[PDB]
């Protein structure tokens, strides 16, 4: 193994290398280097890391000087240093027998210089002067030939890689400048790396009290700003002498961003703080990953990649660009390819114990630093002045790690404020310009912020490890697909945005989702009162105050959650934007930005539209129609015929909503999904309002959805007649719907349980409603011992007024059960192909390893599940639901790469696919393919020989991983049902 | 304002520390300012030109005195003294001297005169005098004056100069109390006391040893962390210096630094699991180097050899062995002897020791760091925080509040170490304490102790003092004296039986915490989470009661273990214990951990070393005091308890020979312990051949069943009150609290019948023993809710009274008792009411309400509201004024019983005196709350309170109704005053 040690000196002498700090790396090693368990303790890597960073400030003589330091301790130079050493030559322009001398140095070693060049990478620069030098020797380059990108041969992946004739693949309707001047836009953002939006919330004329306020507020910050400076210093001059005594510091670390970006970035940190806090670890980890995304933008722009990060962008901006004319049209990463951009070296990550200690130490400084007077200075500063952050403990013990929380009076000062400008991340804003292609996991999305492939924090390393593992070949695919997601082009609704605007600055709506505001919320009337006194009623009354100060604290939660996606909204209004993907470890894509996104909530799903514009057709008014109908819920089990003609029966209502959305009747209301009506509702009517319907340009996304996709994979794996009839697979006149069946088994248990002694059944007797069914079934299968599946069914039971809530608690466990069971009973082959996935996921969590899979498409998927080694239940449990996810990834994907040979749009939220109205039956034909297509291949007997090469061959515990394999050997049997059917079924999404 | 106050504590701390210079940066830097040369004050002035004196840099000095003729305001008398004394230093000439005292002189009065009017150091006025001999002016040095006495008709007996005084003697030789002086003088100078713990320990495990270990580590850690700590601090408060802002710097440098870092420990094992709040923290903290520093002043100053030389011819006259000529009372000796005067007994401006405080426990909490040690990880990567702030309820208030983490009280348990640190104020004394000359400075000879204990209302009160003539104060500080002067032995039968116990459980009915400490909780509650959302909620609710009732023994088991701790150390050694005044008067011992007061327990192990022998009444007292213990037959007469004590001495024989396996009568008795350290002496009495030749070291205990009803039946001489209070004769004994029982009882009845059930709760649970607290809580009480929440455990006692009511019930026993008493005693109420009344009136103005006692010692309330507090002054003024007399009875009957030589000690209501002195002490007793009485205090209290508030331009018609209620004072009953001097049940 590796100790802490190593990954801590490892990363202070790369890191005073990226701070032209080499006299004070040389002491630090010299120090170590003299002592013999320190010298132990130092790798050849960190010599060769020295050696390279005297290497670049032209000093020949320390190198050697470290070389006899490299020859005392034993190790033999390896590559590196004699690369490291040739690059050094150069600069100093000695004479080429010196060169030729390293040469034959080199020669009676076991090695090569264009082996050795290949093998070990180096920068751009070093590598030319590496070059230069053996071009003065007498030795020719002869550098061999690159490789062109290879393409993917798996069966699924051939039809899009083999271009072969049939390509229309779609360019983007801004013109080449347009997307120059937005890359620019972008750029300057991303260097700036803070964005300032307007709140949307109403400024009232602000107060007397109110101007003081945010003169104290001013007055305040900048106080902490001058000691935050202050702490920095300190801090600094504390490491510095640690790296004169010998010991690993974090002063490179604090060097490489500069001071006042520090302090203003801490300072940042303080306004984007909740009042309701935030976990100190958490809060160092952002810290750490701020000060590391800060310093990549800075080291780039430094460096010069950046200016050929513009060259590169615009030349990849021709092929998007519907004016500019590509001769042949190829994939965006196979474009970005043949530019060949040079991935930085920077974008790798700095180990995860020194970004933990970095980042503890910033919040430290921040938190002692910065004090503030809880009387907030309005006695003249005889007040005590205490800190604005305080630690607080949920165990008393310091085993349980402790948390951080703003100052109340702190919290009083921004609400009385009420500043108008809101700070946000480059990252957390979305892109202005098309995003990077993904040639790469490690670098992809943003241009000059590094975003790695797997966006959990949890077991990031290990699955990353795992990434790299993975032929680049194979990764392509997914890699491939996430570029396409993230060019899709969004634009923000105005007509919908001002309605929801009007909403938000006064009261708001519950039923339309718009938060209430901290006015409305259920504040106590009085305080505990003489009556009261007695101290178990003012207990009772602490409790109830707790219960309603907890309601408000979730109503700000959420309305300042709202008011960033709607100031984002208002920013992004008149501005074509993008989102860029990225993917979790069960390879689900979701988009970066967290406070603006589309999967987030229904408002912003509503909000959002495409930029691009395709005509309807003659069958596009038609699919708005039904998704209108589908958006309401009314008529889910009738055909799309009758959809259809319920359309034209309300198209009354429809066009009457459309004009008046808030004096009218309001229909869309009405509907379970308000906005989303709305806003098709405002596009059918604009259509009829249009001449000629086809002729109409509908830039609304039209969703096509099967009820639940896990169960259509299961119900593909065990080929069940009755399952494939229930979710649709097989051809219906009719479709049917899986909850209902769900719903009825549940009631039939829940009678079956009524004569039973236990009550829960009579408690949830006419309340298990078939929309709870719907979101237990979503849980119980895509969620895996989800603490927030099992609240999001209980916040339905809650829902509803009539049932109550004394025993929501057990009836949402009660119904998990139940619908564990329903389903299992329903369903022949998913109880089948769960309990083997279940049964193998334990063995091997048993012998101790984390089960690994690799998709159809080719992407390796770890479980992160580490039990403080695997967690037997969690892996257990885990394991079905998350090898469901990477199958209906898989099968997305396929789809989107395939619907980008055809020039649709195309992009994934949840179970729902969104793409315009006329391309929706060309991307229903070529779900159905994809599906019919991943399943037709053996996925059981793939993952069940997959699986016994990486655990059943093990030493450790063959008898274990015998039965292992007896359990993988019994593969669930394909059942009668045609797998062609899928094909035929208009019903598979609808 | 405040920041001058602060930098001028900084000034006189700089001259200490010799930063003079340092001071000069601070002083150009302010005079430069204009805004900062007017908040510097003349005395900055004269404390640096007195520092630059020392130093003897005359140019610097020089340019102090011009910067005093820059300001314009007059040169004080206070500077020239100074810059004389710089002048010897350096041997300059007369002539100039001269012209120095020319400008003394001049703006000033004579030579004599200011130096009488300004005050100087020991070695200053030798200065200031000897720069005035050299020039022609004579010094003419103004001729002392022997000290003064009080002429009040009281204390004339006392005072009087006729040849009658028999003051007591202390057993032990003048030698021996020489070396326990020294012992004494040996345990102020190192300022901490190590004592061996009482409980048993165990044979360390390797476990213990590896805590032990690492707690060493630990506290060697701290020890390096808190000194570079200081040291950054004191180089940033250097730097503020320079820049003339206030510091802290020379506070910091008057203690050395190991002493601070380990005084910083030293708080550390003084916190306990439970926590102590940081703002009486940093009180403490600051109260504590203000006394190291005190020691070490003296120590360097040579005041401490003076102080020795003084003391053992104080100690002559106490020596039994030495005889003097003359009798005089303890402060009448040293006043008439040279007497050192400390100018540093004066303490620090309280703001600016807050702030001292403040940064010593932010300086402790940041630098100390525990990471628990893992054993088998030991690795530092974890938040470490000795100590963790909380928000209790209260955010905005902003409330602190310091706890030390779980880790650190299980590594103390686990390590379970024997050695005890205490504070030199906190143990008794070894030696007698210094006679209280002055209010400021007595009690412990190094250490000084402010005559004010109480730290709300300190500053008012002192200054009243100090304007209160010093006679009237003379004769509470003579009462004082003798009462620190008595010699307390630990009796080692007693605390054995104690300790056995403490070791192995004990007995709750004897008081004796118990060490396990257990309650029946779920262990692990529930292993997978939220079995139930409504259980989990409870069983945490459940766990979070069992962890206070937990801390509450833990709480007991620390205080009894210091107690027993320290009855251990001083097992062997006689000690002395000081006595001090509350606000109210009623006299308190100094050390905290182990006093008479605070526990049964304590006052059974505490016997008197001074041994007088029990004589032909002695044994019958010690009889009747075993049967007061025991509180049967209170109310049959003094006699039929003795023929009661006579038929259970069988059972007192008994129970003292073995208390453990014997019929243990002693705790069925209402106070075990002291029960069985009686039934020793009575035992021990007659196994002795006479039991008048054997000597009760133990104390006898007169106690009145109420002190302030009897006051209150007094002062309006109600026949009916006097009857009940036992004022007048009776043959058989009238107890005051079974007549209330009886009044609360038909109270009871009458409720019981209306509507309200808090009376059907209480039904047959309205004992005596929970109707005296009531009566203690209206007579005594001060809006106290600890009162009553003693009268609340009370109702806990009984397992039958339900405990859902209590709350309820305590209010309804409060007001039942207060609606009893004004209907069972009219004088009661009708001084009551007038006193409430005033109080509140007064209140109203916006005075707080101050009144002289008959003795001359000013009382004043000291609850304010954040101006005086409506609902605190008037039910507070009852009762304090009610102590206020009943402490000059007890001084009265202290100082005519030092008089006849018997030993006096009060602890509460209860009069402690030997046995033999009971009938004396009894007669005594009554005969000064005959005189006492006899004065018109009612009048005296009127007169007083119109020439404090009814002269008040400010709001005369509430001045004018007040001088209305005042005059109208409750009309003395027929009942004679001398009938208290027959009774002889006055006092049993």
């Amino acid at each position: 193994q590796l100790s802490g040690q190593q990954q801590r000196l490892l990363a202070f002498f790369k890191c005073c290398l990226l701070t032209d700090q080499l006299p004070l790396a040389h002491h630090l090693l010299v120090v170590h280097h003299g002592q013999r368990q320190k010298r132990k303790l130092l790798t050849l890597d960190m010599y060769n890391a020295v050696m390279l960073g005297w290497a670049r400030q032209g000093a020949f003589k320390e190198l050697v000087y470290v070389l006899f330091m490299v020859k005392d301790a034993g190790l033999t130079p390896d590559l590196l240093s004699y690369a490291a050493a040739l690059q050094c030559m150069g600069r100093q322009d000695q004479d080429a027998g010196t060169i030729e001398r390293c040469l034959e140095q080199m020669s009676q070693e076991g090695l090569k210089l264009q082996a050795l060049f290949t093998a070990v990478l180096l920068s751009e620069e070093d590598r030319a002067t590496v070059l230069k030098a053996v071009h003065k020797v007498k030795p020719t380059f002869s550098l061999p030939p690159q490789l062109p990108p290879p393409v993917n041969t798996s069966k699924l992946l051939r039809d899009v890689y083999a271009k072969d004739g049939r390509v229309s693949y779609p360019k983007l309707h801004l013109p080449l400048k347009t997307l120059q001047c937005l890359f620019e836009k972008q750029l300057h953002m991303e260097l700036a790396s803070r964005v300032c939006v307007v709140s949307v919330e109403k400024p009232t004329l602000p107060s007397k009290e109110v101007k003081h306020a945010r003169k104290t507020l001013k007055t305040l910050r900048d106080q902490w700003e001058k000691a935050l400076c202050r702490a920095l210093r300190e801090t600094k001059n504390r490491l510095e002498r640690e790296v004169y005594e010998g010991r690993f510091s974090l002063y490179p670390f604090l060097c490489l961003l500069d001071e006042r970006e520090v302090v203003r970035m801490l300072l940042q940190v303080l306004q984007a703080l909740p009042a309701q806090g935030e976990s100190f670890t958490t809060l160092a980890r952002e810290l750490s990953a701020r000060t590391f995304s800060r310093h990549v933008v800075q080291r780039q722009r430094v460096s010069g990649q950046v200016q050929a990060l513009q060259n590169h962008y615009r030349k990849y901006l021709c092929l998007l660009a519907s004016d500019a004319e590509v001769p042949e049209p190829c994939l965006p990463r196979q474009y970005w390819e043949e530019l060949g951009a040079p991935e930085a070296l920077r974008e790798q990550p700095w180990p995860l114990p020194v970004q933990m200690e970095l980042g503890k130490l910033l919040a430290e400084m921040l938190v002692q630093a910065t004090q503030m007077p809880c009387s907030l200075d309005k006695p003249h500063r005889s007040s005590r002045l205490v800190p604005v952050l305080y630690h607080v403990y949920s165990f008393r013990n310091v085993q349980q790690i402790g948390i951080l929380k703003p100052h109340p009076a702190y919290v009083q000062l921004l609400e009385k404020a009420a500043e108008p400008t809101l700070t946000f991340e480059a990252v957390d804003v979305p892109m202005l310009c098309p995003p990077l292609p993904w040639t790469s996991p490690h670098s992809g999305a943003f241009l000059l912020s590094p975003t790695k492939l797997m966006r959990t924090v949890e077991g990031a390393t290990q699955h990353q490890e795992l990434l790299e593992t993975c032929p680049p070949t194979a990764l392509h695919g997914a890699l491939d697909a996430l570029t396409q997601l993230g060019n899709c082009a969004w634009r923000v609704n105005g007509r919908v945005l001002d309605l929801v605007l009007q909403l938000f600055q006064a009261k708001g709506c519950p039923q339309l989702g718009v938060p209430a505001p901290p006015s409305e919320a259920p504040q106590p009337p009085e305080a505990h009162l003489p009556h009261s006194a007695a101290p178990a009623r003012k207990a009772e009354l602490r409790r109830e105050l707790a219960h309603c100060q907890k309601v408000a604290r979730e109503m700000h939660s959420l309305r300042a959650e709202a008011l960033y996606r709607l100031s984002l909204a208002q920013h992004l209004r008149d501005r074509v934007f993008w989102l860029p993907h990225n993917m979790d470890f069960r390879g689900r894509t979701y988009p970066c930005p967290p406070h603006f996104n589309h999967l987030g909530s229904d408002v912003a799903r509503a909000l959002l539209e495409f930029a691009q514009g395709r005509p309807l057709g003659p069958h596009g008014l038609d699919w708005l129609k039904i998704h209108l109908v589908n958006l309401t819920g009314l008529k889910k089990r009738e055909p799309l015929r009758k959809r259809l003609a319920f359309a034209e029966e309300v198209m009354d209502d429809i066009l009457d909503s459309a004009d008046q959305p808030l004096t009218g009747r309001k229909w869309w209301m009405g509907a379970e999904e308000p906005w989303q009506t709305l806003a098709c509702c405002m596009e059918v009517a604009n259509a009829v309002r249009a001449s000629d319907p086809a002729a109409y340009v509908s830039h609304l996304p039209v969703h096509q959805d099967g009820s639940c996709n896990g169960l259509q994979h299961y119900a593909a794996l065990g080929r069940d007649s009755v399952g494939a009839a229930s979710v649709n697979l097989e051809p219906s006149d009719v479709p049917q719907d899986v909850y209902s069946g769900v719903a009825a088994q549940v009631e039939v248990f829940r009678r079956q349980d009524a004569q039973r002694g236990m009550r829960v059944a009579q408690v949830l007797e006419g309340f298990i409603t078939r929309k709870v069914v719907k979101q237990t079934v979503m849980t119980v299968v895509y969620g895996v011992t989800r603490y927030g599946g099992r609240l999001q069914i209980e916040k339905r039971l809650r829902e509803l007024s009539d049932f109550p809530q004394e025993f929501v608690w057990e009836a949402s466990h009660y119904l998990v059960r139940q619908v564990f069971k329903s389903l299992q009973e329903m369903f022949s082959g998913t109880r089948a192909i769960q309990h083997w996935l279940t049964e193998s996921a334990r063995l091997i969590s048993h012998m101790g390893s984390v089960v690994e899979w690799v998709t159809p498409l080719g992407v390796p998927v770890i479980q992160p599940y580490r039990l403080d080694k695997p967690n037997t239940r969690k892996q257990k449990n885990g394991f079905p639901p998350n090898f469901i996810h990477s199958l209906d990834s898989s099968h997305m994907m396929l789809t989107a790469l395939h619907c980008y040979r055809k020039g649709l749009t195309f992009v994934s939220v949840h179970d729902c696919y969104w793409t315009h109205a006329a391309d929706v039956s060309v991307m229903n034909q070529v779900c159905r393919e994809q599906f019919v297509r991943l399943h037709s291949e053996p996925i059981l007997q793939d993952l069940s020989r997959f699986l016994v090469k990486r655990f059943c061959s093990e030493p450790q515990k063959i008898l274990e991983a015998s039965q292992l394999k007896e359990t993988l050997q019994a593969v669930p049997k394909p059942g009668a049902f045609d797998l062609e059917q899928v094909k035929r079924s208009t019903y598979f999404f609808s």
